[PDB]
């Protein structure tokens, strides 16, 4: 079936700037793995935001969900940083227009472009959920599915955790 | 305090994904299994045992090559299985392993790379996180996951040429 | 003949922490690339500083100058930061302690642990640099050797540049 | 207003530097320069104009495949040259290059890697930068930048085993 790719920023995108002294939110980093992964099947990837998570308010969230309402697609692959993926993937579950699709969130603790991410190996994994769960909204992290009500991101632990 | 499962285990048998380059050979050999090296990375919540099968091109597999991995993937008491093998007898040894009664409570997901995971710009690490969340969210049976979708083994060739799987 | 290389921080050896959400100055990049070298001579790495050379003082050149004429090696790399890699030059250029070395400052405008990086190649260039010239002090950077009391840092190119 | 000159021209005569992973082939071929690579993100300051020779493993090699480099850096009017090349019959196109008085003037460097550009944990990227900056500052001659030192094409052997270049 069709996968629709949305992008929001987040840690799995960032690139260093010379003029920066430092790291932005670049170019998604899913397109740089997709383009090696030699797929077989209809994907399409959309540019919806590139900050850090932690900078979205309650105006981002709706616009993330207006774009996938927008999207006839029922598999939806959502990348993000990980800092707010929860508030993001709640506010996705209550909105009754997505019922019928499977979304599911994912990122990187570490940047694609930066030595030792696991942006590459969680792109596959969520993009497999994407395809096999059922309707809902989840988070693909840490090789697992979270329910989003029923989880918490921990920076002290750097993974995401059951409450 | 919640303790995490480890319900996947992971099987090797070689093939591209592992092929590394040698001194000795002027070129590439079968060595350490990449997807190894892709889970140190990954950020588990769980724990993946990874054990050695075999290390060869799946060019040069016998039919008690394909035996010794039925039996290795029976004993697993665990009900999530990716196996790791070369793409050019991938399908004959997922059919030998769809045929396997004691299999059947299992999910069991065959996959690889076309490139070497050593090699710049390959499908590994994006195909070993397909095929790990298949081998846990598909229905019992046995499954090639590549290219980023799911073959039926009956139903699937390999196409040397293109280096792809398709349906027949 | 014996290369000794002093770090003393720079882009060259930025890496990634969770904890920080950003770039930290991380173990020195010479190493990683000297790992592959298959190197036939001898060499040995010294610890000097983990700054961003920006925040550098007189003080601190002046540590740097001693600890360089603390080698018996006649043949220095000294990985730097390159705000004030021509600072740190200039200052070592004037000791009349190192006036028998062949001191070579380098680095890197992208961190070695990010895709795209100037640092595997400009260890090389350096190393050479550093093991060929004839005693004095320079700066080695965009495949060439610079004079430091006739060069600049010119963020307009993002590169350094004869005056 | 300031020119920057480019006194360093590269030709490429393959290597294993250069190898690369084919599907069709089902393992190495010679592929496009590595040299290429690394330069596209060294900021260089000049540039180095990079002209390919041949894709050969340096075994394939008759005084014929040598002649043409000899005459390729002959006519090259920079005065600084780097030659990238397989390890396997390295000395011995140095050698032949000592012998061209029309090479007489200029600085004439070969080098390549013990490993592919394209495979991980690679000599080639610190490979090109140290003998770049050795084909600036040797004076004329002929050499072999290998293993961050200079070698005497005369005095010199490859140790296949030991994966090597090392005095006679
Ligand atoms: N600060 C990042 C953290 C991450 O993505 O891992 C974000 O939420 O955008
Ligand atoms: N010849 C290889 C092909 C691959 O794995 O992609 C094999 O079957 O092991
Ligand atoms: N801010 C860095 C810049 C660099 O090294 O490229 C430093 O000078 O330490
Ligand atoms: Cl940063
Ligand atoms: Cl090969």
């Amino acid at each position: 079936s069709p996968l629709r790719i949305f992008t929001a920023g987040g840690t799995i995108d960032k690139d260093f700037r010379l003029e920066e002294n430092g790291l932005v939110v670049g170019d998604p980093f899913v397109a740089e793995v997709l383009k090696t992964a030699r797929l077989a099947g209809a994907v399409s990837i959309v540019a919806l935001s590139r900050k850090d998570s932690l900078d979205f308010t309650e105006a981002d969230r709706e616009a993330i969900g207006r774009a996938v309402g927008q999207a006839v697609e029922d598999h939806i692959l959502l990348t993000h940083g990980t800092d707010t993926m929860v508030e993001t993937a709640r506010y996705l579950g209550g909105l009754p227009e997505l019922a019928g699709k499977t979304v599911v969130l994912s990122g990187a603790m570490v940047p694609g472009r930066v030595g030792g991410s696991d942006a590459a190996f969680n792109i596959g994994f969520a993009c497999a959920a994407a395809l096999m769960l059922a309707p809902g909204v989840y988070i693909a992290m840490h090789g697992k599915v979270f329910d989003p009500a029923k989880t918490r991101k921990n920076r002290g632990l750097g993974r995401f955790e059951p409450i």
